[PDB]
C-alpha cells in the first residue's frame, strides 16, 4: 500500500521500522507483532501472518534477505532485527551521554536542524536502556545552546516543572531565535 | 494514492497541509481530521482513523516522524503540527511585516514571481496571526515596485476605493508591466 | 489517472487547462464545472466535487494553490485562473502582434519547432482576447518564413479558401523543406 | 493502456491510427469508432465513447488538441484527422517516386537494412494506391543494389519470367552477400 | 502483462520470439499459431486471433508494423517475420561455422563478453537451419579459451560425458576465471 | 507484478529464486511448485501452471532463457535452475571459505557492516552445502579483525565452550569497537 518506504539498506533502522509498522497498522495487521500469541489461531490470524511477513519481506533489500529465509515469523523478523541494530548495552549510553553533554549548536546551522539532531540524539539514547523523561530532554537542550540565549534559559528555568513541555521550550527558542537573527 | 505531495520538511507547510487535506478529502476520510468523534465507534471509523493516519505518516519526512510516533489519531498529529508550526506570535508576525515593507522587485525578476513572493509573504503573515484586509495587501504591492511603474501607482490611488480588488490591481500592473518591457 | 499532464507552472495554461478538462471528463465529473448546481445535493455530486478538486490540486504546482486555499468549489477555482491567465488584455495582444510580426526563421530551426513557436504565440495570442481566424493564422505562418519558400507561398496563396487550413499549409511547407533539405 | 503509442506529433500517421486502433480494440472500445451509433444511446455506450476520446485526447501531442477542442465524438476526431492525414497529395507521391527511383546502397549498410527500407518504400506507395507488379519491385530493388552484386544479377534474368518471385530474389541476394563480405 | 519484452528493432529476433510465445501461452492464445487450423468461426477463436494480433503488434517497432498492417492472423506474421529473419542458408551456416572455428579468446576481454559471443553465434547457426546439440555446443565453446584454461578443459572433457550441460560447463569456466584472475 | 526483482544472470541465485518464489506466492500460485500435481488436472491447475511459467521467463535474462526453451513446466525450470547454480561442491565452498579468509576490516567501515558482510558470506557457504558449526563461525569472524581487538579475541578465546553463541561475540565485539573509536 504504502510505497515510500525506503528498503531497509543497514542504514536508519528506526525510521524503518517505524514507518514498517504505521503500513502494518494500515492493514489491521499491528496486532500480529505486538499482541499476545492465541491459545488458538484460526484463519484470520494465519493471513494478518502471511500479509505481515510479505510486507516485511517486501520492504528488505536484496543484502537482507536473510533475516527472513528461514522459517520465522513477522515478530520473530522485527526481533531479530532490533536485536542486531537496536542494542540495550550500557557502553553505547554512555559513549551516547558524552555526546549529548557536548552538543553545542553551530553558529551556520538553525535551530530546526539543532533541534532535529538533538532529537535524534534523544531517540539513540532511548533505544538503548536509558530513562530520560520530558524534564531531562529540556534541560539537555537547554544546555546545548550558545551563550545569546542565556536570557531565554534562565527564564525558562524559573518556570514550574509541572506544565513544562518540549514543544513550549522550542517555541520560546525559536521565538528568541527569531528576535537574535534581527540583531546580528 | 497521489504522489504529487512533497514530503515534508519543514518548508512550506500550508501547501502541504492543504494538499494532505485534498488526499484525506478525496477518500472520503478527512471526517477524521475535521468530523466531530462519534459517541459510538464502528469499523468504518477505525477503518478511517487508520488510512488517515498511514497517509500522513507516508508523507511526512523522515525528520517529522517524531509527531506521530506516539500513539494518536491523525486529528492530534495535524494539531500538533499546527501548532508547531501555525503557531500565532507577535515576533514572528512583526518580522514578517519587516521583510513586506522591506521588499522590492528585482530588475532580473517578472511581475508573476514578484506576485507570487508577495502573496507568500502575505500568507506568511496572516498564519502568523495578522489581519490584513485587502487594501493593505494593495497598498503594500503598491510600495513594493520600482519607479518604473509611479505613473500606475498614482493612477491606481486615485480611484475610489469601493471596488478596488487585488485581482484588478495586479491585472493593471501586469498590463503596464508589459509597456515597460517594450521600451527597455 | 493519467500522469500525460504536465503540472500548472505559469505557462501554456491552454494546454493545460484542456487536459485536465479532459481528464475530469474521463471520470465523469465534467459535470461539477460545466453542469448547472443542482438545488439538492446528494452523494455523488460531492464525491464528484471532491474528485475534481482533488485532481486540480495533484495538477497543479505548489505556488499556484492559493486559489485553492480557500474551501471553494474546483469550478471557481478554474474560473479563477481563467480570469487571471486568460484576460482581455489590448497591451498583451499589442505586444503579442509585434513579436508575431518580426517572426522570421533562423537557419538553426526545424520547422516544426518553427510549428510549435508559431502555434503557442497564437495560443497565447487567442488567451490575450484577440479573435483570430484561419486565414489571418495561415498568412501569419507564410510571412514568418524566409524567401526561399517563395514559390510555395504563391502556389499555396493562390489556392482557394475553403481548401486552406493550417494543417494543410503546414503540410506542404514540410513537403517543401523536404526537397529544400535534399537540394544542399 | 499500451506504453508503446508515440504521441502524434504530424508525422507517421498510418502508424499512430493503426496503433490507437488497435489499442481501443483491446478494451472493446472500437465498436465506437467502427461500428453504426445505436438509436438508443446506453450508459455502456456512453462509457465507450467517453473512454475513446479520452484515450485520443491522452495520445495526442499539445500542438493537435484542436482537433479535439471543439465537443466531437472520438469518431468525428479520427473522421477529421484522417480526413487532414489520410490523403496522398500530389508532392508526396512525387518525392516517394523520387526516392525509389534514386534509391542506392550504401557500404556500411547491410542488405537486410536495405530489404527493410525498400519494403517501407513499397508499403508507403502501396498506401497511395499506387498498384505495382512483382517485376517491377524486383527490377527496382536490382537496380538500387551496386555493382557488386552483377554476377547474380546476370544469373537472375536468365530464369524464366514465370517463377520469379521477390522473397527468391531477396534469398539470392543475401546469399551473394554473404560470399561478397567473404571477399573482403 | 509482460512488460520484459524489448520491442523488436530487427535485432535478436530469437530472443524475442521466445517471450512472444511465452506470453502468448500466458494468456492461452498458442493454439491459435501451432493447432493445425481449427477454425470452427468460434467467438472464443476469434477472440484468440485477436487478442494474439494485438500481443504481436504491441511488441513491435513503429518501422516494423509493415509486417501486420494488412488483414494477416499472428500465425502468418510470425511466419513471415521467421522467413525474414530465420532463413535456412547453407552458404550464411558454413560462414559461421567458419567464424565459431576461428573465433578464439581476445587479451583484454573477461569471459562473460567472449560467452555473450560465442550465443550469438550458436544462435544465429540455429537461426540458419544447423542442428547442433549441446555436446557440440560445448565442443565449439571449448576450443576457443587460451591455454590458461587447459588445466579446466581437460578435466571437463574427461568427465563421463551423459548430463553436462553447457551452462554447468560456463559456470565452471567462470570459477577457473575467476581462479586465475588471482594470479594474472 | 513485483518489477523490483533482478532478471537472473548467473549472479545471487539465492536471492532471485527467493523473491520469485515470494511473487509466485502472492499471486496464488506457488502451489504448482511445492504442491504434489494432482492427479486429474483442471483448468485452474493448468491457468496457474501458465502463470507460474511465464512469471518465471519474464524475470529470466536473454541469455538464460535457454532453461525454459523446452517443454517443461516452472518445476523443472526451478529444478534445472538449482542443479546448475545451487549444488553442493567442494568447488563451490571452496571459494566461498577462500573469500571469508580475506575478508579483512576496513578502516571506514563499521562493524556492523562489517558484520552484515559476514553474516551474508556465511549463508552463503551455508547454501553452498558446507554446514558450519557456532564455533566455526565465530572463528571465522575473529580472523577478519585487526589488531585492535586483540584483548576481546583474547577474552572470547579464554571462555568457555559450552554457550558461546555468535550473537554475544558480536555483542562484545560491538562494544569492543564503541572503546576502540572512543580512543581516537
Amino acid at each position: 500500500a504504502k510505497r515510500n518506504i525506503k528498503p531497509f539498506d543497514g542504514e536508519k533502522y528506526a525510521i524503518w521500522k517505524f514507518r514498517i509498522r504505521a503500513l502494518l497498522a494500515e492493514q489491521d495487521v499491528l496486532k500480529v507483532v505486538d499482541g499476545l500469541m492465541p491459545n488458538e489461531v484460526d484463519d484470520s490470524w494465519k493471513k494478518a501472518e502471511r500479509c505481515a511477513k510479505s510486507t516485511i519481506i517486501e520492504y528488505l533489500s536484496d543484502s537482507f534477505l536473510n533475516f527472513a529465509t528461514s522459517d520465522i515469523t513477522a515478530r520473530q523478523i522485527l526481533e531479530n532485527l532490533d536485536a542486531v541494530y537496536e542494542r540495550k548495552s550500557l557502553a553505547s549510553q554512555l559513549a551516547l551521554r558524552k555526546r549529548l553533554l557536548s552538543l553545542k549548536l553551530s553558529s551556520e546551522m538553525s535551530l530546526l536542524s539543532h533541534f532535529h539532531i538533538f532529537d535524534e540524539l534523544i531517540s539513540e539514547l532511548l533505544a538503548a536502556g536509558a530513562k530520560i523523561e520530558e524534564m531531562d530532554k529540556i534541560s539537555h537542550l537547554l544546555i546545548t545552546l550558545p551563550s545569546c540565549y542565556d536570557g531565554i534559559i534562565t527564564a525558562i528555568e524559573t518556570l514550574s516543572e509541572e506544565n513544562l513541555t518540549l514543544a513550549f521550550v522550542k517555541n520560546r527558542l525559536l521565538d528568541q531565535e527569531i528576535k537574535i537573527k534581527n540583531d546580528h
